[PDB]
């Protein structure tokens, strides 16, 4: 059993999806999948989509938004998706909590925290210094559909 995911953190968290091409697991949210019903019949990771494109013509589905990005741009997108999903299940966050939860370095977590402020997902002081409260309804009803809609 192996996790191999372009967020760069090769550890199970949340809903995991199996690539039909390499038999490694990715975080569903990294691949733009939040609801279990949006898990494809045959998931294809970003590596297999480029090594074996026939997988995509014979029933497989990749996340076309990250497939051809650079390593660094893809990692930043996937990690931000993970932090959005974390916020869906929490009342407040901080860089340190983000770092622990996602398995990443503090400085990277702080960048994700800062982007949450810009996307207006967090606002208002939490109980502890450095924490901000999640705008729960705004996240669920408005922000999340910007990133995770399948229509
Ligand atoms: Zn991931
Ligand atoms: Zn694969």
């Amino acid at each position: 059993y192996e996790a191999r995911c372009p967020c760069g953190v090769n550890k199970d968290d949340g809903v995991m999806i199996l690539c039909d091409g390499c038999d490694k697991w990715q975080h569903a949210v990294c691949f733009r999948i939040l609801q279990e019903g949006d898990v494809p019949t045959s998931h294809v990771c970003e590596i297999c989509a480029k090594l074996k494109p026939e997988l995509l013509r014979t029933g497989g589905t990749t996340d076309e938004t990250i497939q051809n990005l650079s390593v660094e741009a893809r990692k930043a997108t996937c990690l931000f998706r993970r932090v959005l999903a974390l916020c869906l299940n929490e009342d407040s966050v901080s860089p340190a909590f983000i770092a622990r939860s996602l398995g990443i370095e503090y400085t990277v977590a702080r960048g994700l925290f800062n982007r949450l402020i810009k996307e207006q997902v967090i606002k208002g002081a939490g109980p502890r210094r450095g924490e901000k409260l999640v705008e729960k309804e705004y996240l669920e009803n408005i922000v999340c559909p910007r990133f995770f809609s399948h229509n």
